[PDB]
């Protein structure tokens, strides 16, 4: 073929319930427009996205695009697309594959959408059980992907939990417990900080534990 298609240099990340856009490229910088542009995920069809002869063939696209994507094509003259998804959720995470053909050529890339949802304000439960001893459970609703539990100290020493879970909801986005005990007399704050690692983001919450 007498021109390639480029993927982007790195994953797109695209929270849960936003737009996300998959872009694709060719090399060198030739106008795509009149291509087919086929934007799919494990089978070749039906395709997530699929332009022909300019216009969207919705009839070859999964049920489950339809009506939720769209090229983007401000700069398709420079051969230079991509395919917005709308309301982005946890089962659009994954490897993308975009195709590019015009008569016997065609060229391929890969674009790897990331979602991302960020939860709940953490809670911490304190239940004071079998004689000093105090258990700590920390609750939050809503992550996308497996979130991360950091238990801190006040002056800063991260500590394990003792126990962990995290079950997805129906649109699959996690509910983390996690549960701690604290053997001292010493401490006087705890923390729990719910960190998504993909975003960079947490939240945290402070609790107090009496003598």
């Amino acid at each position: 073929a007498p021109f390639d298609v480029i993927g982007p240099p790195e994953p797109i990340l695209a929270v849960v319930g936003e737009d996300a856009e998959l872009p694709c490229r060719l090399s060198p910088n030739v106008s795509a427009k009149g291509m087919e542009l086929r934007w799919f995920r494990e089978k070749v069809s039906p395709a997530v996205f699929l332009s022909r002869e300019g216009q969207e063939q919705e009839g070859e696209e999964m049920a489950e695009y339809r009506g939720r994507v769209s090229l983007v094509e401000d700069h398709i003259a420079e051969g230079s697309v991509a395919v917005r998804i709308q309301e982005v959720k946890a089962s659009d995470d994954g490897e993308y594959r975009c195709f590019f053909r015009q008569d016997e050529n065609y060229e391929e890339a890969i674009v790897h959408l990331k979602v991302a949802a960020l939860g709940s304000d953490p809670h911490i439960s304190m239940k004071v059980q079998e004689s000093g001893e105090i258990q700590l459970e920390c609750t939050s609703v809503g992550w996308y992907p497996e979130p991360q539990v950091q238990w801190q100290t006040h002056r800063g020493e991260e500590f394990p939990s003792m126990s962990e879970s995290r079950n997805p909801d129906e649109e699959g986005l996690f509910t983390v417990r996690a549960s701690v005990i604290i053997r001292d007399s010493s401490m006087k704050n705890v923390s729990c900080a719910i960190r998504n690692l993909l975003l960079g983001q947490e939240k945290e919450v402070e609790v107090s534990i009496p003598a």
